[PDB]
């Protein structure tokens, strides 16, 4: 279990653009690339070919391995994230980079409290607080496992 497996496992892969529950048109391992034709565009530049709203297996890896490194470099950048990746061991640095992957470095920015509980190592409580919120009343089941992943520090909850 790592991190690429995790997030396979949370995002699913789909070839062809679709929407996510968002309602964005996203592609692949969850790549986020948004309307329609301007979301297939996206697709055909961040590809580099015309897709026709549709790529290869091997195409949706390479998006997925640029997300993932974009997702890691961003924590890193981040003032307030990367404070909070330093302090937790490995496991943990995996559920972060979940949130970061799927909500943006932005929107994991605004989970302060969360945040600074996990920095104090008060796992049951931030996962109670991680737990108010949008996010997980919208994608509850993916939501609980990346937070079982914070309070557990295993990966019980993607076996
Ligand atoms: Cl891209
Ligand atoms: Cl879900």
């Amino acid at each position: 279990m790592n991190i690429f497996e995790m997030l396979r496992i949370d995002e699913g892969l789909r070839l062809k653009i679709y929407k996510d529950t968002e309602g964005y048109y996203t592609i692949g391992i969850g790549h986020l690339l948004t309307a329609a034709k301007s979301a297939a565009a996206e697709l055909d530049k961040a590809i580099g070919r015309n897709t026709n709203g549709v790529i290869t297996k091997d195409e949706a890896e390479k998006l997925f391995n640029q997300d993932v490194d974009a997702a890691v470099r961003g924590i890193l950048r981040n003032a307030k994230l990367k404070p909070v990746y330093d302090s937790l061991d490995a496991v943990r640095r995996a559920a972060l980079i979940n949130m970061v992957f799927q909500m943006g470095e932005t929107g994991v920015a605004g989970f302060t409290n969360s945040l600074r509980m996990l920095q104090q190592k008060r796992w049951d409580e931030a996962a109670v607080n991680l737990a108010k919120s949008r996010w997980y009343n919208q994608t509850p089941n993916r939501a609980k496992r990346v937070i079982t992943t914070f309070r557990t520090g295993t990966w019980d909850a993607y076996k």
